[PDB]
DNA sequence: TTTAAAGATCG
DNA sequence: ACGATCTTTAA
């Protein structure tokens, strides 16, 4: 199991065992919601089409890919004991929000993810990163995880776009895995949740396999009805489970 | 400017 | 999810 170098919501690490099982084989893998890219890191496809709506996330992935050795050295400088305090953190957070340089923003982004509160990625409406100090004992610098990502990203394309646009890149040789934001138990709207199901069925009609992972609620079944629904008993956090929607042509 | 509800902010 | 504090929205 390969861990991503970023703390990210919906890591789906324990689900990797169940995903790979129900994930069809093909040449290309398309992920409209790549996020940390845990699925991308723990699979083996010829090509990858990875996309996310987060511009800072996508920009980082291209910096790490193209300028690996340069980035790792510059980013290792921030993971020192002297940077593990509030005063330094908020200045680095400020420098990030004011920087125009993609490289410098990419370097600080890893710092803010590892030193920030719970590894959250929160912005205001100004597009400014506003996550407070995390106050950890000793933040880990994922040097091994970075090099593993870079060597694997060589067979991948990164795009900053919505799910609708990225799924349009899918073809015969491509297999699609969708990991949308979690469905409400009781921002990603419900219309976008249902719209994802519409495209998935339009793709499987064009002989293109699509796998979707989400929570197990009454709404998820009503959207994913046309797929072979498999369930995994996580039963954690009322006890809710995770639902797998597979569209096999 | 008034007003009351709602959204946004950020530790 | 929390919450004290601004900002927003429209008659
Ligand atoms: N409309 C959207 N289109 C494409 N991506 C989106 C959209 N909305 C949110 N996202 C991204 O989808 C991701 C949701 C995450 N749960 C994905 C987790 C991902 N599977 C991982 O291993 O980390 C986030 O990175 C979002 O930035």
């Amino acid at each position: 199991k390969n861990r991503a170098f970023l703390k990210w919501a919906g890591g789906k690490y324990p689900l990797l065992d169940d995903i790979k099982r129900h994930l069809p084989k093909g040449e290309c893998l398309v992920e409209p919601f790549v996020g940390a890219g845990s699925v991308f890191l723990n699979t083996d496809f010829s090509r990858y089409i990875l996309a996310d709506i987060n511009s800072d996330l996508i920009s980082l992935y291209n910096i790490v890919k193209m300028r690996t050795d340069e980035y790792v050295q510059a980013a290792r400088e921030l993971f020192v004991p002297e940077t593990n305090c509030a005063e330094v953190y908020y200045q680095f957070r400020e420098e990030f929000n004011k920087s125009q340089d993609p490289f410098r923003r990419a370097v600080l982004f890893l710092y803010l993810n590892r030193y920030g509160y719970n590894g959250l990625c929160r912005y205001n409406l100004r597009g400014e990163f506003n996550v407070p100090f995390g106050r950890y004992k000793k933040p880990y610098f994922p040097e091994a995880e970075l090099y593993h990502f870079a060597e694997k990203a060589q067979n991948a394309f990164f795009y900053c776009e919505s799910y609708a646009d990225s799924m349009a890149r899918a073809d015969d040789s491509s297999v699609v895995y969708c990991d949308p934001p979690y469905a409400p138990l009781s921002s990603f709207t419900l219309e976008q949740q249902a719209h994802l199901a519409e495209i998935a069925e339009g793709l499987v009609e064009r002989h293109i396999p699509v796998l979707i992972s989400n929570h197990d609620t009454m709404l998820t079944r009503e959207w994913y009805q046309r797929a072979k629904l498999h369930v995994v008993k996580v039963r954690r956090s009322k006890k809710v489970d995770e639902l797998l929607a597979l569209y096999k042509p």
